[PDB]
């Protein structure tokens, strides 16, 4: 079962933007005890990515009750939300183009992740790249297919995420989240001003490493890097963090940055 | 507005299909003249290769091609449009014990301004937008257009008709809703579509006219400048189905020799 624009209702109409085009965005947040972490920035992202889309909506207190009695009556779930601009236009035209469209769905949060939080997970090198945009690079749009691929060509493979390139080579993200790395008392993350999504999770963390024992770069780095970093992790708002065991045969032992973070984010809030 | 939806009457289709979630499939748009589908097999196969690249299974590829022509029977003109999605399933970006595709189908009025285009020649200008490179998307007329909004938007803040698209390295590619050729002199030139951009019905039907020819043909990887300084350009997909360029960067293009060759093939019911 879904909401769609306050009805509960699981069937939408076949001409809606977000089905002929990805024609806009979304958030994946985590429910606790009846509360939505990260609530005020999963509705930032969400109006960040309708500004950029030019997606005009208006219901953004509505919005935010309907989010919030979704979530109450679960201890442990997974609030999807999406944002089309609606029915209508001329082929790609958005001229009288009818209301936008949301979302909300509740699902299961799965239970894959305590695994992997405690006993590491393994990265391989994605054949397939990310696209260089800037007018869409940093967005959770819908127009997901390239994460489809890479989740496909992983899974031909024995690891559990893949580290993604964009298409001049350098490290973006992995599949289905954010990374950072860290050489002695240096933290990199990829900037995100080309590709990648820039996630609710990835910048919790800077927030937090701007007053750490870590000094913290946004860099333009080949995959080199990451094989010759002591650490690595990845993070996205479900996860919430979760370290790097295994990257191209090289194991990384240390788990310096994790322990540091892993407080912070692992507190829902 | 009602569709055809696996074969079913419907106006609505289920939220859980990855079409709607992720733009996870693909699609097309034919032209209807005489209840015809216009190039019916041309659009199967790119449907096909498309499905294949992306890894989408489906099966049921006569009983489209029976849907599509029922659907277009007794059109004196119309637009058919195709979509074929993974359907609903899949845990996040997975597609692992992914249920079946979805197909779904739509006729719609064909445009008039395309006759007005087509007679008085339009307008380009160089769209700030670019796409994204991706060998493994190149040339499919996949469901992740949220480029070709953006550029239509943009687009629409100008007096042009029609947008010239460059890849993110600054390489021409194609327009907005079409592809494109120009020529100078005997030489027809067209962007190779190996990184970005759709690789058109239209465009494959005017390669091959083209291969028995009083012009040479290059696929090639050129920056905008060599459009700015060519003798002709003109733009065609599907439905136009060729139009021709009358101005671009405030220079005005005069000849038609290409267009005039192109478009006998082209405007003929096939
Ligand atoms: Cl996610
Ligand atoms: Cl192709
Ligand atoms: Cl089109």
């Amino acid at each position: 079962m879904f909401l769609i624009n306050g009805h509960a209702q699981d069937q939408l109409a076949v001409s809606d933007r977000a089905t002929q085009f990805g024609d806009g965005s979304f958030t994946t947040a985590r429910i606790v005890d009846g509360n939505i972490c990260h609530l005020e920035a999963h509705l930032q992202r969400l109006q960040v990515a309708c500004e950029k889309l030019r997606i005009a909506f208006s219901h953004w207190s509505t919005l935010r009750q309907e989010m919030t009695m979704l979530a109450t009556g679960h201890d442990s779930g997974v609030l999807k939300v999406i944002i089309s601009r609606g029915s209508g236009g001329r082929g790609y035209s958005a001229m009288n183009c009818q209301a936008a469209t949301r979302i909300l769905s509740v699902s299961a949060y799965p239970a894959y992740y305590s695994q992997w939080r405690k006993q590491g997970i393994t990265l391989t090198l994605s054949p397939i790249p990310l696209g260089r945009n800037p007018y869409l690079a940093g967005l959770k749009h819908l127009n997901r297919l390239e994460q489809v691929l890479i989740r496909s060509h992983l899974e031909q493979t024995d690891a559990d995420e893949a580290l993604v390139l964009d298409s001049e080579g350098w490290v973006t993200e992995c599949c289905a989240a954010n990374l950072f790395w860290r050489t002695g008392d240096i933290v990199f993350t990829p900037r995100l001003d080309q590709a990648g999504v820039n996630g609710i999770m990835r910048q919790f963390c800077l927030r937090q490493l701007a007053q750490s024992p870590f000094q913290v770069l946004e860099v333009q780095a080949r995959e080199e890097a990451v094989r010759q970093a002591d650490e690595i992790i990845i993070c996205n708002a479900l996860m919430p963090i979760i370290p790097i065991r295994a990257y191209h045969g090289t194991s990384y032992s240390s788990r310096t940055l994790f322990q540091f973070l892993a407080p912070f984010c692992e507190h829902p809030n």
